[PDB]
């Protein structure tokens, strides 16, 4: 435990705390908050705030259907920035149904039972590491975005010149007051690109953790004058936001991917692990990849994952086990982007990795050569499938298969499906701007 | 013949025809043409005028080939439009290997062939009746199409006043001094959109009329200070033109559907040539609309079919057969748009009848009553296909599939697939205005 | 304060959300709910039924003063989170009755109907009015239809307890004068008022003639 239920209480009161935030987590990855005025604590924390539970199905919503909201009290966080009456506090949620239950369209308590799967198999700890990167521009008179990046940096420079803007410089303060681990930040490949990266934590501990980064971001970026935004692949010809994943499964605290006795230093446990994480791979990339743009982004080119495959130096190496062992041993899946929602690609992934060990899979060769530079014919002489292009492609992979089926469930998968067929469908019905240059005279 | 070669002589001198076009088509229907000086007409009609031939591979030419130009002398044809020196004459023209075969790439010596493999099944004439429809936009200042529509007019309405502009009129009336067999016209569903059909004809005479209708169209159309254009679907949200084929097939002169006495009023020809066409449809789409944009008009609503089957009446069938009979017997397919290479599109429909005809399958129910009503489990649950939804969908699907694969034969065939392929790639990997508008803020 | 400017019009934008004002009500009866009721069907006394059944027979009549702009009515368009049938429920998309599931004191009958233009002092007399009525005369709620209700044609819906509201806000006057109950929970004064000042709004608005007007028959006609 990390919080007290007198612990919340009396910062609260010394605090000044004035307003709460019970925020969650709707299907498509938005942040949702019911807000409460501090005089309501009580009915919080006694778990008995309700709401129309159908905001969590985002678009697709038919019934007000009364639901409850049950705050995790180790979430519990206050932001630096004051009303001009009182700090605001937040509270990461679970959702319940009337009857005290949970509710499985839920996907914080869609990730707590494939976390539980794992413990049916002995795991304690399965930790997370994200590596998720984003794009600032600047806001129009109004307030609008323009396309105007916030800075002409590139890989790694020192840039922004300290004295000044330093949005990623600022973010990176504002994160580690709100007791965040920071491991080091970058600018990423295109101009005005950045990145900042986590330390490993608990699966939904670190989820919790990305969503309050999209939003301390987000806040932050307005700021500066400017509109940081995690769409995959903003703009064309330049690079495309990732959001590669670092993950690990402890066995009774300590690394069971971990063998400094087998070859290529990896436990029997963790090549099974890997092995899953292909077979499905193309089955779960509507959900590590949720929107249209997502596949602007794995076009080969721009060092996005197009092929499924594992090594450790690639171009778009799919899967990548770094330098670091021991504690730090782990397996890296690059192909997520920050749109995904994190609760949910984090239980595919897993139901993907278990069902992989839980079945014993037989993991592949590493493709160390590179994959790019061969045709697909070379590139099919091998266990080298590209993976699925558009949402349309993505969605029947991941229907026609029952392990990803499972790791949502019934009430999840039926409603996902349902979001992202009238998104497809939407985008395809759509005439675009470039069908016009590219016809309205040639024919 | 129509013209003795003494006649095209009779004719070039005495109408001062001072320049030649020998019109050929490319790949994508593109009016390709070679533009010789009457002082050297001889060289023409001697079959000797060489030419680049990888324009007809259009955009995925590679190497420089040599080919020959055959003309069609019955092709001969001379434009009231006279540039101040003298008038302007053409020739439909057939390309012919350096070696004096036919070049078996080209798209004209393409159907030559499959009406020869009809000829070859008993059969005389393969008829055709077109209704190609075409959108009008008002050119800017600069001489730019702009998104404005020359009329607002609508279903069958007394298009532009007479007095005032009408350019679908004058279009027919410069048709009428061409020698241009037109049955009717209207103004269509939208705004400024048109419709112009002409009467039945053999295959190519009524291809080459209908590549010789837009390029009069495009024609009088800037004369007019306009742009016409055949795009499927030019506005979302507004009607999109397509272009009804309907077919007879002859035999010793007389319609082989026909039959006073079978079911329906169609012969056992007419049930199986139906028969063969919903096989295929599916795989013959990725021929009949050539364009991403084209399925941007294959969407539920827009007087344009998505499902593979035949009645008397229905909503937008998509082999609805009209209640005349007699020669006048024939069945329509819906489906094709104006961007279709005429040669094509008929190449691959025959087909799918003389292999209907010859394997002598049989046609399905005619579902008489309303498709659009059935749901995705009411439809496909009895003959109801979808047609598929974007072109990688048609392609696939057209790829595999002998009847079509071999109605092309290979050499047109694998240059369709790469041109296509590129065409999707281009229209995947560009990031449109949506995708920011639908995930810049959202995401 | 903020530069801006809030509005409580029921629907400032044409194919956008409206902003509607639901009422929870509830009556107590010697400070406790006379709803609830542990052991009656549903968990709703006699009373509880009754509040409904009166609520329903009058609504298309109290429509007029819950709903009081013209504009209100363009968001009584079904597809919006607002009701246009009038019938009870446990659940259900947008019912015109839909009753929460909690019990206790907090058993209570919620009228979505209701957007913030109405006077609420005047939205809830004649609410309260409407139930008085339904509790008085005894009167019997009809069939709490669970089921959807946007679903079934008007050859599905008015042929079960389902009615549509009135469509023009002159619909739900002509409606509401015709209506003793309502008529008499304003008392004369305000009532005649009322209406006048309402068909003097009505009035206003379809002798005007508007951009759509024009822009669908200055040409086509
Ligand atoms: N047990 C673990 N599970 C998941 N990810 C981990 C674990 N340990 C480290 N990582 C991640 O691996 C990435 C590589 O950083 P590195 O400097 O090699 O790590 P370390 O210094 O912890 O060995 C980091 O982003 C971190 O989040
Ligand atoms: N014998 C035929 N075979 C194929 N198509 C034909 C034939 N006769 C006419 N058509 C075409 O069919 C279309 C439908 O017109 P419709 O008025 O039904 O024809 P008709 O009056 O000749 O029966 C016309 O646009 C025409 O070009
Ligand atoms: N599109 C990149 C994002 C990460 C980076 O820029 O290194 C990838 O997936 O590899
Ligand atoms: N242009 C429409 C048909 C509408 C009409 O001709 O009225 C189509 O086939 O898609
Ligand atoms: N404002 C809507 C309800 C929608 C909502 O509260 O989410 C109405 O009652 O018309
Ligand atoms: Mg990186
Ligand atoms: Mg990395
Ligand atoms: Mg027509
Ligand atoms: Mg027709
Ligand atoms: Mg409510």
């Amino acid at each position: 435990a990390k919080y007290t239920r007198e612990d919340i209480e009396k910062l609260v009161k010394e605090e000044n705390v004035k307003y709460i935030r019970l925020q969650f987590t709707d299907i498509l990855g938005t942040i949702k908050n019911v807000e409460i005025p501090v005089s309501q604590l009580g009915k919080a924390l006694d778990n008995k705030v309700m709401f129309d539970g159908s905001s969590i199905e985002g678009f697709v919503r038919i019934e007000e259907s009364d639901m409850y909201l049950y705050p995790d009290l180790n979430t519990f966080v206050i932001f630096p920035w004051t009303a001009e009456k009182g700090k605001v506090a937040r509270f990461i949620c679970d959702i319940y149904n009337p009857d005290g239950t949970p509710f499985e369209g839920d996907p914080r308590n869609n990730l707590k039972r494939i976390l539980k799967e794992m413990e049916d198999l002995g795991f304690s700890d399965f930790n997370l590491g994200p590596e998720p990167e984003f794009f600032l521009f600047k806001l129009d008179e109004k307030g609008e975005p323009t396309l105007e990046l916030n800075d002409k940096g590139g890989y790694f420079d020192l840039a922004p010149t300290d004295l000044g803007e330093n949005c990623r410089r600022d973010i990176v303060l504002e994160l580690e007051e709100m007791g965040f681990e920071i491991e080091a930040s970058h600018h990423e490949v295109a101009p005005g690109q950045h990145e900042i990266d986590f330390k490993y934590a608990g699966a939904v501990r670190s989820c919790d953790d990305i969503q309050t980064f999209k939003l301390v971001v987000k806040t932050i970026a307005r700021k500066h004058g400017l509109h940081a935004t995690f769409m995959p692949k903003p703009l064309f010809g330049v690079n495309g936001s990732g959001m590669h994943c670092n993950l690990s499964l402890f066995k009774n605290g300590v690394n069971a991917f971990f063998d400094e006795n087998a070859d290529l230093q990896l436990s029997e446990t963790a090549k099974h692990f890997i092995a899953g994480i292909v077979k499905h791979a193309t089955s779960f990339t509507a959900v590590t990849n949720p929107t249209v743009n997502s596949y602007k982004r794995l076009v080969p080119g721009y060092e996005a994952p197009c092929y499924v495959a594992w090594s450790a130096q690639n171009r778009s190496p799919l899967i990548r086990i770094p330098a670091s062992r021991g504690i730090s041993t782990r397996v890296e899946v690059r192909s997520v982007d920050p749109a995904a929602n994190p609760y949910l690609a984090l239980s595919v992934l897993l139901a993907a990795g278990l069902d992989g060990i839980k079945n014993k899979l037989e993991a592949p060769a590493p493709i160390d050569r590179n994959i790019y530079v061969m045709s697909k014919e070379e590139r099919m002489e091998n266990g080298i499938v590209d993976l699925p292009a558009t949402l349309a492609e993505a969605l029947e992979e991941f229907k026609s298969n029952e392990v990803m089926v499972k790791a949502l469930g019934e009430h999840l998968f039926e409603h996902f499906i349902e979001a992202k067929e009238i998104e497809w469908d939407m985008f395809r019905t759509q005439v675009h701007p470039w069908e016009r240059e590219q016809y309205m005279s040639q024919y």
